[PDB]
């Protein structure tokens, strides 16, 4: 007769391919990248003959096999593909194969094959959107935005996004080389501990606990290999397949070490860098480049060459050629971004109309053009032209745009910035014509979580009230709100503005519209984004 | 300044003290009882001084303490007491200890303290019953019982009964020790497996998958150590801490080893199995020895010696000397208990006016007393008196009380038993003055799960109902069922011949009463137990 029904053992039945060690602060140590998951099963037979032959099969489909040799036995096999299977343990003789009932066992994978989709309800003001215009709908979400911020993946209104870009990406490196973070307290610190052990000039995550070990919606069991912001992102891909998630390395504060990148062996040494991160983190679908900027004026001053530009062409080369080749190694379309200065004064450092062939998008950071940095100098921070009474202000987003058009850019690769913050100004005084911007500061208006910066959520929650008068500037295209009785001053985007930006983008034949920060939206910028671009909604 | 707050490290947080083997089928192997639980725990460090102490405190209190040498640490130590607690790590430097947040572990042992109570809602025709009459109000559970019957521990309507019996325990031995198991299918096998590289003549578990393994409700994690029969009675005492569990020795078919207990080599050998067994499983509160049965004439006709009386008395005094020791380790009450015969010609084979000095309480199994075994000499199969028609009967409910009394047992030891279940016969014929019982039969009855027997739930459901008679013999105190077109009889107890039995117990001073088997009531006779004893409602 057939063997008896085996009875699977009680034991973990969850594994994973890419490792994560739960005691490891050093990214060399936080995760190990298998060919392949280590999975266990054991098994007791409570009734019967055991037997000859006992198999483990997933789907029906035998990954180990061996003699079956008494009442018990334990199987070691590999896995090689996430995602949740049927397993049945059989027991087989010349008579007949006996299987088990099956028990589910979960292979985990880092393109968030093992999980759920994260497909949570708009939040806010967000309405439904479809991505039909063909049109680039952008946001980046910040990743120490999961701590005062409150703002997590799950938040993210992510059918109303085409490109989902994660800031940021920390390149390592200590002394003269990150300086640019010992302005945040424990910051530099904090990246010298990820990188302990590892070279400088590679990619690593400045905070692993945010970043993979935050429980967080969907991942909260305490074996959930990946959790955090990159679990939560892994599940936002099962939910959003064609959505567009890249990692972004740079920004204000991790843009140092690219400074360093005309010695090609340092070069060399980041691009292989980010091709490993890529084919660990399955779920990122390219890079995001946010070099801010070559040739300096950026956080440090102290670097800056006049040898930046060529630097960047050829980073941007080097980076497509690596895509490229990972792009056929897997069949998956990869795609190569930067986020880039909107002045002119910085856009002529670099050849773009080269760059370009080598780039899907690029982001046109047409904010931040004025702000509490500057006390002396009050303009729209975002407009899209120049306003009645200084129509020849430099700094614009026209400007910026016709800036790469004068190079030769492609028109459709240009993705027009938008805010959803303002900055802003305290003791605004002696101004002219009842006009704010003609005046001189104090220092910067009383942030939402820094000084002279505002979400646009707290603009509209409480700036647009009570003393505060508002004006919407038809000639620039830009919104502002000022309480004449402390003389603060805030500059922003509204929805108004954000659609004559759409409407610029649509006519200039342009590539879409992108935003920073996606944490301080209401839903009312990205609802203008969508609308402005033509997507329809539902 | 004092340390940084430490994170604990994700990891596993269910520990046991007795630890269970999930792939072993032999009870040797299948459960590891040690002083205390291995514990483990890790943590990281993302921000500040890691201090020079690390430490971990369970609800304030270190159960650990080492150097703090690095960003992350790992600490193993033993927990020797069950329970749930809030484990820290605190780091600390001569500026002052930094705590992190709480992480509760588990920490299982067979008292069932790490569980939560297992208090379910009454089933069927149960009602509530207060245990303040102070007489015993007992019933049997069967392993097996969980399978077909699909009668679990959280089914056990566990606040109206005083005593909750388990059968059965077996003693392992093969070929000629448990031979009575060959008559059931699978039945000897599965004790010599269980029993695999253990003596002869020690207690084992028959089922392990039953009684530790199948998840049932409130122990269905994968992790939970305990689950099954033994799972859900340590949750069941959790709930009833005043509850005496005891776990029965015997029965039926697991009675052959008992006949060899006149070597004393033999039974030292049992009696401390028990103590191991009750040290090892400590929801347990006690002993029942049912040994059918002294003298032979139980299962196995090869058995039987008249040196069993003796055998027994010497039994019962080693196990008391046992438990009173076990006790005073302890500062537990333990109980030893025996289910025995109640027909005369057994009563008489063993000196209970002695052995009762070691026993609390007598479980006389009145019931049986007639059924399908004998087609010939029909009667009521549970009577307190004998019938009308028969006023010789030999085999009643008072004259097995009475033979006991008559040897000098104190009335208050013994404790009565009431049938949850029917017995009966098809065909039968030739009878006088319309009492079945007075024609012979031609088989036996068709039964619930098997010949010759029918749950009360059936008697009640299905045969009071149509073509069947129904009859309550006052002078007798016994209800029967008749289809007079087949000829089928069933005799068994109701709520009035249960009220009857209680009104006896409480006129004659005896111990209360008990029951066979808990899973086949539907609730009327365990409420006219409790009811009938003097128990008040609620
Ligand atoms: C003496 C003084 O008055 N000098 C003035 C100049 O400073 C000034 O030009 C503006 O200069 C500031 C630097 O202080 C600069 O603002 C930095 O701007 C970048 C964007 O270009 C920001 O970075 C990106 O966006 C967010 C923030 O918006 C970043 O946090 C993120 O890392 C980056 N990524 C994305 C995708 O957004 C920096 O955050 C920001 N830093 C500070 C300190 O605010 C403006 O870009 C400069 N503007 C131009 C047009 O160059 C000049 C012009 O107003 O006036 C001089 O007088
Ligand atoms: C030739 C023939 O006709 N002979 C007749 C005799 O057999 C007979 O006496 C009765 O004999 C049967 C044995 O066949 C016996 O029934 C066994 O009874 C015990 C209880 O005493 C049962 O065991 C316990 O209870 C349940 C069942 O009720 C068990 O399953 C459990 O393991 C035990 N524990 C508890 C707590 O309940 C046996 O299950 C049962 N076995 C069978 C096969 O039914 C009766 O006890 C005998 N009665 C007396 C008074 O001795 C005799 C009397 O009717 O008639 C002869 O003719």
């Amino acid at each position: 007769a057939a063997p008896g029904k085996p009875t699977i053992a009680w034991g973990n039945t969850k594994f994973a391919i890419v490792e994560v060690d739960q005691a490891a602060t050093a990214y060399n140590n936080l995760v190990k990248v298998k060919n392949a998951a280590d999975v266990s099963v054991s098994w007791n037979l409570w009734n019967g003959d055991t037997g000859t032959t006992a198999k483990v099969l997933l789907n029906g489909k035998e990954a180990w096999s061996g003699p079956s040799t008494g009442s018990s036995g334990t199987a070691n096999f590999k896995v090689n593909k996430g995602g949740r299977y049927q397993m049945q343990v059989a027991l087989c003789n010349a008579d007949g194969c006996t299987a088990s009932d099956a028990t589910e066992i979960v292979v985990a994978d880092t393109d968030g094959s093992h999980l759920a989709p994260l497909k949570e309800p708009l939040l806010e003001k967000n309405k439904p959107y479809k991505q039909n215009s063909g049109k680039v709908v952008g946001s980046y979400f910040v990743e120490w935005g999961v701590y005062g911020r409150n703002f997590t993946v799950d938040k993210i209104p992510a059918q109303n996004l085409t490109h989902l870009l994660y800031g940021f990406i920390p390149i390592c490196g200590g002394n003269g080389i990150n300086d640019s973070l010992k302005e945040i307290e424990g910051s530099f610190q904090a990246l010298q501990r990820s990188c302990q052990g590892r070279e400088d000039f590679k990619v690593s995550i400045h905070d692993p606990f945010a970043a993979l070990q935050k429980a967080q919606k969907g991942v909260t069991a305490w074996d959930d290999p990946y959790k955090g912001n990159f679990g939560q992102l892994m599940a936002l891909k099962q939910a959003h397949p064609d959505l567009k998630i890249l990692p972004s390395i740079g920004g204000w504060t991790l843009s140092d070490p690219f400074f360093f990148m005309g010695d090609k062996v340092k070069r060399d040494r980041f691009v292989g860098s980010v091709k490993e991160f890529l084919q660990t983190w399955k779920f990122f679908d390219g890079v995001d480049i946010d070099w801010e900027f070559p040739g300096g004026k950026g956080a440090n001053p102290n670097l800056g060459s006049p040898q930046d530009g060529e630097t960047y062409v050829l980073l941007m080369k080097e980076l497509r050629a690596m895509l490229d080749q990972l792009s056929v190694e897997t069949g998956r379309k990869y795609e190569l971004t930067s986020a880039i200065s909107a002045g002119k004064d910085k856009i002529d450092k670099v050849a773009y109309n080269v760059a370009q062939n080598s780039m899907d998008h690029i982001f046109l950071m047409s904010y931040a053009f004025y702000g509490a940095f500057d006390l002396k100098n009050l303009g729209h921070q975002t407009a899209l032209n120049a306003p009645a009474w200084k129509p020849d202000t430099a700094y614009t987003t026209v400007n910026g745009v016709n800036a790469l058009l004068a190079q030769g850019v492609k028109p459709g690769k240009i993705v027009v910035g938008t805010a959803m913050y303002g900055r802003g100004w305290t003791g605004v005084n002696g101004y002219q014509n009842n006009i704010p911007f003609t005046g001189t500061a104090t220092g910067p208006v009383k942030g939402t979580w820094e000084n002279g910066i505002v979400d646009y959520r707290q603009i509209a929650g409480q700036f647009m009230s009570g003393e505060w008068q508002y004006t919407y500037d038809a000639t620039a295209e830009a919104p502002y709100v000022f309480k004449p009785s402390t003389g603060d001053l805030i500059t922003f985007d509204d929805a108004r503005s954000v659609q004559a930006k759409g409407k610029y983008v649509l006519d200039k034949q342009l590539g879409g519209l992108f935003s920073w920060e996606i944490d301080a939206d209401n839903g009312d910028i990205l609802n203008s984004m969508n609308a402005s671009l033509g997507n329809s909604a539902g």
